[PDB]
RNA sequence: CCGCCGCGUGGGACCGCGCAGCGGGCGCGGCGCGCCGCGGCAGCCCCGAGGAGAGCGGGCGGGGGCACCGGUACCGGCCG
């Protein structure tokens, strides 16, 4: 119940000529340009990746003011296992937090495979982590890297900054 | 203050175990044993160790066992 949502589903019914989406969260940049995110249903985010690429370069041009992007919506559970007093129930592995954060990232950006990822520890800054990305695309994703990190420093304390190789 | 391998509280990093879904209504204050929509959940597999094992292809080698088999030489005998 926003106002963004019913724009951008108007958008929606006038590319075809049946997928919904969950919520939206729309967070700034140093810039004045924000970064809105789609948090899609978990089953749909395949379907909705097929050439999900097209789908934010419409938006963009239909909407502007900020840049979209697509991701599923995850939970995470805080207990491996969970005591009732009569059977332990085991949490299965892909609800972990680090599983997330990465999934996490590699959604941030799907259609670029990272290729690598790196933390840092400097001597007092607080350590922070850096990507790898193909040379084979750059100037695509070269002016949107500013935002990549707001989001993942945003949905995810961890910061990070991005390279190419 | 000092003879405790036992008792209680807290911490919970290190040290090792946790196979058998959950949530709600019938359902009594609670806990059980059951009946009900799956109609509430992202329902239910870290990765794959310059650890180990299995598999495919390649050649490599006085590696092993069985049968068969040639060559002079030592020895003995015989013809001259």
């Amino acid at each position: 119940l926003s106002e963004l949502e019913k724009q951008v589903a108007g958008t929606l019914l006038k590319l075809e000529d049946t997928l919904y989406i969950s919520s939206v969260k729309e967070i700034a940049v140093d810039g004045d340009k924000k970064a809105a995110v789609v948090y899609v249903p978990y089953p749909m985010l395949q379907s909705f990746q097929k050439n999900s690429e097209a789908l934010i370069l419409k938006l963009e041009k239909n909407h502007s003011g900020h840049r979209f992007i697509i991701v599923a919506n995850r939970t995470i559970m805080k207990n491996a296992y969970v005591f009732t007093g009569k059977k332990s129930i085991r949490r299965p592995r892909s609800r972990t937090m680090t599983s997330v954060y990465n999934c996490i990232l590699d959604d941030i950006c799907y259609p670029i495979h990272v290729i690598g990822k790196r933390t840092l520890y400097p001597a007092g800054s607080n350590p922070r982590l850096q990507v790898v990305l193909p040379k084979a695309v750059y100037n695509e994703v070269s002016e949107r890297t500013k935002t990549y990190s707001a989001v993942y420093k945003a949905l995810t304390e961890r910061d990070t900054e991005f390279i190419f190789m």
